[PDB]
């Protein structure tokens, strides 16, 4: 109070300057020194302030210097006799009065006032203020003495309110003078510089040419284009229509009223406008936080690619327009209000003043608290384990140079998210969080347009990082803006230079060692001339959309990958199989042969089961060996040419081991909370390894000791996805369950055997179910159980799979029941041929 008194009316100075008298003085009217030596003045300053100032204090030091003025002026009054029984007399407000007073003038000036002093320790105000007023100091200084006798009349701080209230809008500036009138009516050219009004419509019309064009074409581009339309860009299609609402309803009409210099449309306009900013820029934000939510767990996670349809990104739009509308529609109707701010032409939440009709104090901080710091959560959180992961998984596989490019691309795209994210709403929040701690100081108007200038320049910039800057949609625009431009068998190129021929498709695991890829390649001279043919062999884990992957951050995980040269080879092949002996005599002279081999820390070739409903969802692990010519040495593989390229997908299957395992055997037994009586349950199988198609007889035996009955016995062939390509995610899922009605008594034993089938056929129509890799859209089979090799060095990426008979016991306990299970693992594998 006090202490914003006196900065209003002395003037806070921070450096050291020369007073009216010619003194050295700093701070609020805080003196240094009598002497004409500016150092005399810095070294009283230095020792006061307790540093090497050299003039130069913090407004937070000469607070400190004026609190000691403050405290010794207090002295001073308490000391006089004149004085001390006036300060007694009244209250804080006018105390603080009394030592501006003392302040200025000083106890010697005050101390002459008798007829004053007298009234105002009689409590007669009002004629009090007319002996002030007739006075030197009214006389002197009345732009302060004005305000300091109305003060003393009142008893309110109504003198010393920065800005001019109203009902409908704030204005920052002082009516003291007689210059403040409605924004809703007459121009407000007295805030700042007519010129700065022109620039306000200059700036905003800049947002209408850079703004509209962009967000426009996003949808324009979207609804041409088939490729666009998929559930992760809908939350960016969204991002698109936010900064359109921000373009339409925001800066069109700022920019109508930037030009007149006053709001034209009225409080009812006033409260349009700031609504669809507020929703615009709402939207916009929490589209980001879903957005940043989305390419964490669709990224890290490959199972997810399946799970996120339509429905789900409907979700999240959904969700994006409820949080936007929770905190844009309080203002219209009660809790806060849509008010002009800054120079009072573009209307936008009240922030500043602080009114309990409307409730601001919980407002601001419900907002601020919840609308800065769960974006600043979960944003941050997001994209930091999404780098994270990526980075370690980087480092997992360095061989790989393709991986290192994309984490190079993605941590690039992640510091500049953080930066735009920053840059746009630390501006806002920063100025809310200094207006409301430090209350009592004055904000002018082009303060608060400073956060206003970096939020709608987000409408700008962030389409260019998040649509712009995004390689699909980079590509789409191009093709927009330049109106519609920019026994043995093979397989021969599109520009049939390069033929590629293999043995066969299908390449048998042992567990031991792995079957390797034979073939040859057959190549024309002519074209090829001057030229490097490859031969390829690459390992790969694909999930999602092709395109929509590379787009939005970084690409598909190649699980292996190794090339190898052909045309001209290093000399020759060592020694050559029968295969590529019997096509080098067939062929002709420009035949070369390749032998690619796998190592044993690669998975099979396993992809998983979509919906009929989901036309556009696929993931799988595949093997694709792939032929090409280039001119650029080893290295340029990142990039090929599609015309000169051909490929043939391949399969890495395991058939069943010749000799079986253990006869599978479990047992367990159990108790219960109040029943301390053991029920020993015990499972046994046929056999360890069972083929596809065969029937597995579950032969149960349960022997009851218990008081409990059992309502049923219910035996189920579970299949366990285990997918890892990031983290290791097991994913269980029954295939085929049957169960018996019969019932276990008290003190009774019984011993079943139920048979279960477990088929594709039946098990269609379902999400997540693990098949065996298909060539090319056929008929296939359930999945084979994945075998790994004993005590290997490296981790096996790729979807594992494994397959277990769960028995699970449906007690009837003591209306509740009581469900107890046990395991047993077994192998589902093609036989020997």
């Amino acid at each position: 109070n006090i202490f914003e008194m006196l900065r209003i009316d002395e003037g806070l100075r921070l450096k050291i300057y020369k007073d009216t008298e010619g003194y050295y003085t700093i701070g609020i009217g805080h003196l240094l020194t009598k002497s004409p030596s500016l150092n005399a003045a810095k070294s009283e300053l230095d020792k006061a302030i307790g540093r090497n100032t050299n003039g130069v204090i913090t407004k937070d030091e000469a607070e400190k210097l004026f609190n000691q003025d403050v405290d010794a002026a207090v002295r001073g009054i308490l000391r006089n006799a004149k004085l001390k029984p006036v300060y007694d007399s009244l209250d804080a407000v006018r105390r603080a009065a009394l030592i501006n007073m003392v302040f200025q003038m000083g106890e010697t000036g005050v101390a002459g006032f008798t007829n004053s002093l007298r009234m105002l320790q009689q409590k007669r105000w009002d004629e009090a203020a007319v002996n002030l007023a007739k006075s030197r100091w009214y006389n002197q200084t009345p732009n302060r003495a004005k305000r300091v006798i109305t003060t003393f009349r009142t008893g309110t701080w109504d003198a010393y309110m920065c800005g001019t209230e109203g009902p409908n809008f704030y204005v920052p500036f002082s009516n003291a003078t007689g210059v403040v009138r409605s924004p809703f009516e007459y121009p407000q050219y007295y805030l700042a510089e007519p010129w700065q009004f022109s620039m306000l419509a200059a700036y905003m019309f800049l947002l209408i040419v850079l703004g509209f064009p962009i967000n426009f074409l996003t949808l324009y581009v979207t609804v041409q284009h088939k490729k666009l339309r998929t559930p992760l860009n809908y939350i960016l299609l969204n991002l698109a229509v936010a900064d359109l609402f921000m373009v339409l309803g925001g800066f069109t009409s700022t920019l109508y009223t930037s030009l007149h210099g006053y709001f034209v449309f009225g409080p009812t306009g006033c409260n349009l406008q700031g609504f669809f900013a507020t929703l615009g820029g709402e939207i916009a934000l929490w589209s980001l936080v879903v957005l940043a939510i989305e390419r964490y767990v669709v990224v890290c996670k490959p199972m997810s690619n399946f799970r996120f349809g339509e429905n789900h990104a409907i979700m999240g739009v959904a969700f994006t327009w409820v949080m936007a509308l929770a905190c844009a529609a309080p203002p219209l109707a009660g809790w806060s209000r849509y008010i002009p701010e800054g120079l009072q032409c573009s209307c936008g939440i009240d922030y500043y003043t602080l009114k309990p009709e409307v409730n601001n104090e919980s407002f601001v901080i419900y907002m601020f608290v919840v609308h800065f710091t769960i974006p600043m959560i979960i944003i941050f959180f997001c994209y930091g384990q999404l780098v994270f992961t990526v980075k370690e998984a980087a480092a997992q596989q360095q061989e790989s140079a393709t991986t290192q490019k994309a984490e190079k691309e993605v941590t690039r795209m992640v510091i500049i998210y953080v930066i735009a994210f920053l840059i746009c709403w630390v501006p806002y929040a920063s100025v809310a969080f200094y207006i409301f701690t430090h209350q009592g100081s004055c904000f002018g108007p082009i303060f608060m347009t400073i956060p206003a200038f970096f939020a709608k320049s987000a409408a700008i910039y962030n389409p260019v990082i998040y649509i712009m800057m995004n390689k699909q949609f980079r590509n789409c625009m191009l093709t927009t803006i330049c109106c519609g431009k920019n026994v043995i068998f093979k397989k021969v190129s599109r520009d049939k230079s390069v033929t590629i021929y293999l043995g066969k498709r299908d390449y048998v695991d042992h567990v031991s060692q792995v079957e390797p890829v034979d073939g040859v390649v057959l190549v024309d001279p002519e074209l090829v001339k001057g030229k490097k043919v490859y031969v390829t062999l690459t390992c790969a884990f694909r999930y999602g959309q092709e395109d929509i992957d590379v787009m939005g951050l970084t690409f598909r995980r190649d699980l292996y990958f190794s090339r190898v040269q052909v045309y001209p080879p290093v000399g020759a092949m060592s020694v050559l199989t029968q295969l590529q002996e019997s096509l080098l005599k067939k062929l002709g002279d420009n035949t070369y042969p390749f032998l690619l081999t796998f190592p044993d820390y690669l998975p099979c070739s396993v992809m998983l089961q979509p919906a009929p409903q989901d036309v556009g969802k696929s993931c799988g692990v595949d093997f694709e060996v792939k032929a090409f010519a280039s001119d650029i040495t080893d290295p340029e593989e990142d990039k090929i040419p599609k015309k000169s390229s051909v490929r043939l997908l391949i399969r890495k299957v395991q058939h069943a081991p010749p000799e079986m395992g253990p006869q599978p055997s479990a047992e367990a037994s159990w108790q219960f909370f109040m029943s301390d009586k053991p029920l020993n349950l015990s499972v046994s199988l046929s056999k360890e390894i069972y083929f596809h198609g065969e029937p597995i007889p579950v032969t149960v035996t349960v022997t009851n000791n218990t008081d409990k009955v059992v309502k049923k016995i219910k035996v189920s062939v579970e299949q366990i996805a285990n997918v890892v390509l990031y983290s290791s995610d097991y994913y269980v899922k029954p295939v085929a369950s049957e169960e018996t009605q019969e019932k276990v008594q008290p003190n009774s034993t019984l011993t079943k055997t139920l048979v279960l089938v477990p088929l594709l056929a039946n098990n269609r129509e379902r999400r997540g179910i693990a098949l065996d890799g298909k060539i090319k859209h056929e008929d296939t089979n359930l999945a084979s159980s994945t075998i790994i090799k004993e005590g290997i060095d490296r981790t096996v990426m790729g979807i594992l799979v494994s397959y277990h008979i769960k028995v699970k016991l449906t007690v009837s306990g003591f209306l509740t029941s009581s469900e107890v299970a046990t395991e047993v693992p077994f192998r589902l594998m093609h036989p020997q041929p």
